[PDB]
């Protein structure tokens, strides 16, 4: 086709085979007229349901009057004090579009502060080339190396280049490793004396109102968020220490003070707290993960849930996902492959009753259309590739694999 | 202030100490109710005007269907046809949030297919660190040789390192040189088989109904858009040869698809079509531009006027526009300081008439506010100064000047 880009963090693929046409609250509806239950929800960027009627009223209003691009300078401060304000210490925010372009402008900070280039990572970024993974050990193209959330390949980065790191970038997660875990990578780097990066763009806002590393007894010298902040409206920030925000000063675009989104934006951190999202969902999540596995263990099927609450994954092979995904969404539930699911604040209630009536009904399908399926076992290769997809990283040493076993693995994934 | 970046290019300073609180048509709207003309459109990109009734309402039913990002497959690829349909041969285009983001994608593009790394520069390309100018000869940290538009500094580049260099990317400008010598800078690069970049984020669907190199018989292997394509929606692109768009495939973010801009993107270019804006503008604003000049004569005051149509410039020493910028701002008049004016499709008939009024009384009030201005002369230094910031280079090489003094001019501008 004549669009490019239209690969990558794509939201639905699951359902190219249909036509959705329209978004309310905690579904999403096709051409033909069936309500399909969201768990993508734009991967994750709609946090608290599609049409929430507040933030299309903030929004309808300021479309509505026109104000053009950076004149709504209290809206812009407020917004900025909110999120500030979540935060532990004194923070400036910077405004970006996308959360690429926000993990580029905190690393980039970095290297302005410390004139240091080399970069460490653990997980995803952004689609920007300074991004693309590399195996372990090898700069990438933009001088940035990669670490698999391992703490022994963070220790050899930190061994062979501490002294030349502009900064360690860590994408926290929580399904298949623990709070501590992700903890220890960050205090790691900090005892060097290495500046850190929070990437909250994905958990930001969606675990609890502020950075889930926050939870984690972890600071950081800046933060990025995007998903959770402006339930799918085009905006993200780097969050951060005075010294750090100072060299983004002019990291200006033209729209970069659109008010439609910062409208959305401040409209939904409000509503975040307003209706108590982060701890509902940990309430109702729960609820639909405990009752899923209690599902597919009657029926013997070869899945395992993993993660709880606002952030939860359907661990299986991939031969086995490619028939689950397809048998829920005929019974309209919308998952997305390879990931967790993203539900939204409207998944509550009966919406989580509907959409284990709806699992229900797509594991009976998945075991009478295949019933080779019925009694497989899930393996510890299927565990770790479930997480090195979800995760980006690999969730600890596997049991029995050493550190170059794991360093192949990972390798034989890029 | 918390917000750390509400400088670089920010719209609207000169109104700093006024509340803008509304914009329709041509005109925006103080707290205190007074209408004021707008020649910024923040930045330009509002082409049609603000809240474009046909803009506001494709936006408005897209924000009330509630669809999420990446569902609508059809609007996606038609918008991505109408743009390549209106460029010569055949392009994929891939989207993206900002300006800078385009043209950092379109660089780096470049440097995949060509496996080389250093890139030459004419113009501004936007925030990102790759694009922060250093002087002739100095490449930046991002591995970027800036050129200043001068085909000797062009050239320098080139002798030495033609081999060497991924691409050119150049921001085109028609104010103070001719499309000519623009289609030169092109040229030069084409045949020594460098890849080239128009970057045509100001320019594109301003000045002619798509990118404005191509009227100046220039054709270039990508174009980057976004003012012009989608009336103050954060929306842009990279259209360009297959061969350049393939390694661009998985550059996509959360967001990318959203779709409120994409509804506002197509109807900003059926909307230009419709409308017939560009040769309009190129009508309405020679005529503002012949009275406005003809204004400052009679009044005798050291301004000049650059340029005609959809870009033009008051040129005057910074004394003068310090002047001249707050006198306009009393009689309701908004102008950018230090660049180009950027009149929209509403700049037509009366308010073409009324811009003028409210100029000939600001030339009033200046002339009786600060009668040491009367007889000033515009100097050569004061035409240099204006062109070097509304198109970020030397206007070739001025009369006298020789490429060392051009040299020393820019270095000290940095
Ligand atoms: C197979 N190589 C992959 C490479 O393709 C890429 O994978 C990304 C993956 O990281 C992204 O996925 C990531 O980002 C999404 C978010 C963007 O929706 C998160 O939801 C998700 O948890 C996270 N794994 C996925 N959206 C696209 C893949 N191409 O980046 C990591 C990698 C291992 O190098
Ligand atoms: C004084 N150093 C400057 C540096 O500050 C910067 O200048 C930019 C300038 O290029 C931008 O201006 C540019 O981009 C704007 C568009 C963004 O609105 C265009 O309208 C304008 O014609 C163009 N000159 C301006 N918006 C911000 C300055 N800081 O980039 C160029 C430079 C010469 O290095
Ligand atoms: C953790 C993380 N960091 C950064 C990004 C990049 O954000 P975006 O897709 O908005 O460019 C992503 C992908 N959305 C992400 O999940
Ligand atoms: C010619 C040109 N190129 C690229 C850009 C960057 O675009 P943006 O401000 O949307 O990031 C600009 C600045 N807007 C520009 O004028
Ligand atoms: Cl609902
Ligand atoms: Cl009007
Ligand atoms: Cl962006």
């Amino acid at each position: 086709m004549i669009i490019a880009n239209a690969d990558g963090c794509t939201p639905y693929e699951v359902a190219r085979g249909v036509t959705i046409v329209r978004g309310e609250g905690a579904y999403v509806y096709d051409a033909e007229g069936r309500g399909l239950i969201d768990l993508s929800n734009s991967f994750g960027s709609v946090m608290l349901g599609h049409q929430d009627p507040v933030v299309t009223e903030a929004v309808l209003k300021t479309v509505r009057s026109g104000v053009p691009a950076a004149a709504s300078l209290d809206l812009q401060n407020h917004l900025a004090e909110q999120i500030a304000g979540d935060l532990p210490g004194d923070q400036r925010v910077a405004f970006f579009k996308t959360g690429t372009a926000a993990t580029r402008a905190a690393a980039s900070a970095a290297r302005q502060v410390t004139g240091k280039r080399l970069i460490a990572s653990c997980g995803y970024h952004g689609y920007d080339l300074m991004w693309e993974f590399t195996p372990p050990g090898q700069p990438n193209s933009e001088d940035v190396l990669h670490c698999y959330h391992l703490p022994e390949l963070i220790d050899q980065v930190l061994d062979k280049h501490a002294h030349e790191l502009a900064a360690v970038i860590i994408a926290p997660d929580y399904i298949h490793v623990s709070p501590e875990y992700i903890a220890d990578l960050f205090e790691r780097c900090e005892r060097v004396g290495v500046v850190t990066i929070a990437d909250e763009v994905k958990h930001g806002y969606r675990l609890r109102q502020g950075a889930s590393v926050t939870e984690a007894s972890v600071v950081a010298d800046m933060y990025t968020y995007a998903k959770g902040i402006s339930n799918g409206w085009p905006l993200s920030c780097v969050a951060g220490d005075e010294r750090f925000l100072k060299p983004l000063a002019e990291f200006v675009s033209t729209l970069t003070f659109e008010a439609p989104s910062f409208a959305a934006a401040s409209a939904t951190l409000d509503r975040l707290a307003e209706l108590d999202v982060q701890a509902q969902l940990a309430i109702d999540g729960a609820r639909f993960v405990s009752e899923a596995a209690k599902m597919i263990s009657t029926r013997d099927l070869p899945i395992e849930m993993a993660g709880t609450g606002a952030a939860f994954q359907f661990v299986c092979a991939e031969e086995v996902e490619e028939v689950l995904l397809p048998h829920a969404l005929a019974e309209g539930l919308i998952l997305e492959p390879s990931d967790q699911q993203y539900p939204s604040a409207c998944f509550r209630g009966e919406v989580v009753d509907d959409a284990l009536e709806r699992l229900d009904r797509a594991l009976t399908t998945m075991a009478a259309a295949r019933p080779d399926l019925v009694g497989r076992e899930v393996t510890q290769l299927d565990r770790v590739n479930a997480a090195f997809c979800q995760m980006d990283g690999l969730p600890g040493r596997p049991d029995g694999w050493s550190l170059d076993q794991c360093v192949e693995y990972v390798t034989a994934q890029l």
